[PDB]
């Protein structure tokens, strides 16, 4: 069947912050921006590998996240309401209280992926806004 997954966004973390899918699973994923602040803030949800950070040539106690080198959803056909097809550079951006639901088949990309928010020049990411996606081979 279609498996329903929900990832809630809060300042500055995801619930759940860990998720496990199998290759070939039918997934319907809802990203919901449940920002609790006054005012509430926008959040990003991107699945990728290999973190890119800023560089200025000086060392940092905390590297400033700017994105993923590898997008998990590259080539992955997605359905969301009336639209079907792959989305170039797919990332989910939501104002406070907006949600977005989309469905796909988990691609043959096994192993450890990460999800993250790069907004406010990586301050959300530095504050904890990232999680881990494990892709298991089809049983
Ligand atoms: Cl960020
Ligand atoms: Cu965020
Ligand atoms: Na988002």
């Amino acid at each position: 069947g279609v498996h329903h997954y929900t990832i809630d966004e809060f300042n500055y973390y995801y619930k759940p912050d860990r998720m496990t899918w199998h290759v070939g699973e039918k997934v319907e994923l809802t990203i919901d921006n449940r920002s609790q602040s006054a005012p509430p803030i926008a959040h990003q949800f991107s699945i990728g590998r290999t973190l890119v950070s800023r560089d200025n040539g000086f060392p940092k106690s905390q590297a400033i996240a700017v994105g993923w080198k590898d997008n998990f959803f590259d080539g992955v056909p997605i359905t969301s309401g009336g639209q079907t097809g792959p989305v170039p550079a797919f990332s989910v951006s939501l104002n406070g209280g907006q949600k977005y639901t989309f469905s796909f088949v988990v691609p043959n990309k096994p192993g450890k992926w990460e999800y993250g928010c790069f907004l406010q020049t990586g301050q959300h990411f530095m504050n904890g806004m990232h999680g881990i996606l494990d892709i298991l081979p089809a049983q």
